[PDB]
DNA sequence: CCGACGTCGCATAAGC
DNA sequence: GCTGATGCGA
DNA sequence: GTCGG
């Protein structure tokens, strides 16, 4: 499917989703119109009614009201006035900030804070996560050319195995699956001498590393497990410097390290068909381990995992290459 | 009819 | 001060 | 808003 198939019907149904969370702060509203859009995005035939679309799985009787009136008009009478309101878009605007949230950009509008250039003017009421990403805010809208994802895996395999050789580092996420594009970039952590049943340095050091190279730039949050920060490659002598990119690094225990980069892998329409062929065979398996059931549920303890191969392994599917999983 | 809708690490607030 | 709740992102 | 027990 392209996108001038129903994608008047799938920009409708994602504005409604962002109005949903950023300003009634409905996740649950926000999450259905996006599997309405998605739904749709996929559905191979130019959408003549709601009732044709009310078949698909996530829409029903009021995106098929709205799938009308759309259809018969070219537009909807609440989406065009939440969108001249002024509250209300300033609201769902100021939350592309990354650190404002629904209930953040409620509270600067409430006091006339409305633009990037109110927020510029009141940084003294920004916590250090909202300044990094009204600083980068242009950067962290843009994609990330696969070529630079690899210019990036370069440099974090390079410094992490400088730090430990017996460090093993993992960029997940689409450009795992092979994407041509990445949002931002996923880095999931292990090594030997960190398991489950038992230093509280190791991604500390990897962290240190990065920035005394001065890839990564800036620090959003850092704890003992868990790294969210700023990176960016070095410019290229005279050329145009690159944008400031988002990446993520986790460190995981080793015997629940697999588990973690197949959840991470994703696709997520892949983990959920995974995950659901698995409880059918006795297993359980989230984002940690893989557990068997249990002839009444009752989960036993987790299973040793060494590699992904392993966890097919044990719900009796052939090995899938990270290309292969977008379902 | 009515509850589910993912879950959790980190920063920060909020109350004690 | 310490702790749980909340906000946020993923 | 949608699904389903
Ligand atoms: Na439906
Ligand atoms: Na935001």
């Amino acid at each position: 499917p392209q996108e001038t198939l129903n994608g008047g019907i799938t920009d409708m149904l994602t504005e409604l989703a962002n109005f949903e969370k950023n300003v009634s702060q409905a996740i649950h509203k926000y999450n259905a119109y996006r599997k309405a859009a998605s739904v749709i995005a996929k559905y191979p035939h130019k959408i003549k009614s709601g009732a044709e679309a009310k078949k698909l799985p996530g829409v029903g009787t009021k995106i098929a009201e709205k799938i009308d009136e759309f259809l018969a008009t070219g537009k909807l009478r609440k989406l065009e006035k939440i969108r001249q309101d002024d509250t209300s878009s300033s609201i769902n605007f100021l939350t592309r900030v990354s650190g404002i949230g629904p209930s953040a950009a409620r509270k600067f509008v409430d006091e006339g804070i409305k633009t990037l250039e109110d927020l510029r003017k009141n940084e003294d009421k920004l916590n250090h996560h909202q300044r990094i990403g009204l600083k980068y805010f242009g950067d962290f809208e843009k994609r990330i050319p696969r070529e630079e994802m690899l210019q990036m895996q370069d440099i974090v395999l390079n410094e992490v195995k400088k730090v430990d050789s017996e460090y093993i580092a993992t960029v997940c996420g689409s450009f795992r699956r092979g994407a041509e594009s990445s949002g931002d970039m996923d880095v999931l952590l292990t090594h030997p001498s960190f398991t489950s049943e038992s230093q509280p340095k190791l991604l500390h050091q990897v962290v240190e590393q990065l920035q005394k190279v001065h890839f990564i730039t800036d620090t959003l949050s850092k704890g003992e497990t868990k790294f969210m920060g700023v990176c960016q490659l070095p410019s290229k002598n005279d050329e145009k410097e690159y944008p400031h990119r988002r990446i993520d690094i986790r460190l995981i225990p080793k015997d629940q390290y697999y588990c973690g980069v197949l959840y991470f892998t994703g696709s997520d329409i892949f983990n959920k068909n995974m995950r659901a062929h698995a409880l059918e065979k006795g297993f359980t398996i989230n984002e940690y381990t893989i557990r068997p059931l249990g002839v009444t549920g009752v989960a036993g303890e987790p299973l040793p995992v060494d590699s992904e191969k392993d966890i097919f392994d044990y719900i009796q599917w052939k090995y899938r290459e990270p290309k292969d999983r977008s379902e």
